């Protein structure tokens, strides 16, 4: 599924994002945007042997589970197509891991490079949450 901005904003709201660890809601939207352009089935295979999946593009080395990943740790616990549905639940649910684990936002490229400074409330204004 390929989500839309305020549609995204909306269903990471409903599933605690806002201010999780002090980031509100538009860094998540804006990370979203640009680590999968909101697309859910995204994928990204590295030359490491790990792969990003889907919205927030979760590696397999540290995260999830793709059983082709050296030195996998799986500390989602799930399997990385877990993290392609068009339901958001899992991603959000491993992302809350991926802060909790001790790294803050920075955890995500994209967010560091594309968000961070950046107008994030822009990502939400306008829409009903």
């Amino acid at each position: 599924k390929v989500f839309g901005r305020c549609e995204l904003a909306a269903a990471m709201k409903r599933h605690g994002l806002d201010n999780y660890r002090g980031y509100s809601l538009g860094n998540w939207v804006c990370a979203a945007k640009f680590e999968s352009n909101f697309n859910t089935q995204a994928t990204n295979r590295n030359t490491d042997g790990s792969t990003d999946y889907g919205i927030l593009q979760i590696n397999s080395r540290w995260w999830c589970n793709d059983g082709r990943t050296p030195g996998s740790r799986n500390l989602c616990n799930i399997p990385c197509s877990a993290l392609l549905s068009s339901d958001i639940t899992a991603s959000v649910n491993c992302a809350k891991k991926i802060v909790s684990d001790g790294n803050g936002m920075n955890a995500w490229v994209a967010w560091r490079n594309r968000c961070k400074g950046t107008d994030v409330q822009a990502w939400i204004r306008g829409c009903r949450l």
